[PDB]
C-alpha cells in the first residue's frame, strides 16, 4: 500500500551458507558466531528504494544491488558481515545490538536484536536451535510517529 516499506533481513553463516537459529530467553535470541562471517540478504519493496548498506552492532555491511527476487516482486541486496573481532557474550545469555539501514531520500530503518555471540571454537553450540530464514519488517516513513529529521533551528 502507499507509504509501506517492506524489508527482510537474512543471515547465512559462511562458508557453507547454512542457517542461523534462535533460542528463547525469558524473548527470541539470535545465535551468532564471532570470528566468522555471514552472507546478508536484504529483500525490499517498493523496488524504487535505494539502500547503500546495513550496520550490525557497529559493523558496516556494504550492500550491493544484485537482482530481482527469484519467483517474487522485491529487489535483492547482499553483503558480507564480518564478526572477526566481535567479543563473545560473557553473561546473561543475550545482549542488545543496534541494526541500522539507510534508504536514500526515504528514511532509516533501526531496530534492536537480542543476540548471543558465541566463541569461534563453540560453533557446534551456536549452529542449532530454531532456524529462521528471514526477519520481516513493515516500515512507514510517513507514519504520524515517524520522527522527522530536524535540519535546522533558528531563533528569530
Ligand atoms: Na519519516
Amino acid at each position: 500500500l502507499p507509504g509501506i516499506v517492506r524489508l527482510s533481513i537474512a543471515l547465512r553463516i559462511q562458508p557453507n551458507d547454512g542457517p542461523v537459529f534462535f533460542k528463547v530467553d525469558g524473548n527470541r535470541t539470535i545465535k551468532l558466531l564471532t570470528g566468522s562471517s555471514y552472507k546478508v540478504e536484504v529483500k525490499i519493496k517498493p523496488t524504487t528504494l535505494q539502500v547503500e548498506n546495513i550496520s550490525i552492532g557497529g559493523v558496516l555491511v556494504p550492500l550491493e544491488l544484485k537482482c530481482k527476487e527469484p519467483d517474487g516482486e522485491r529487489v535483492v541486496y547482499t553483503g558480507i558481515y564480518d564478526t572477526e573481532g566481535v567479543a563473545p557474550t560473557k553473561s546473561g545469555e543475550r545482549q542488545p545490538i543496534q541494526i541500522t539501514m539507510p534508504f536514500t531520500d526515504i528514511g532509516t530503518f533501526e531496530t534492536v536484536w537480542q543476540v548471543k555471540f558465541y566463541n569461534y571454537h563453540k560453533r557446534d553450540h551456536c549452529q542449532w536451535g530454531s532456524p529462521f530464514s528471514v526477519i520481516e519488517y513493515e516500515c512507514k516513513p510517513n507514519e504520524t510517529r515517524s520522527l522527522m529529521w530536524v535540519n535546522k533551528e533558528s531563533f528569530l
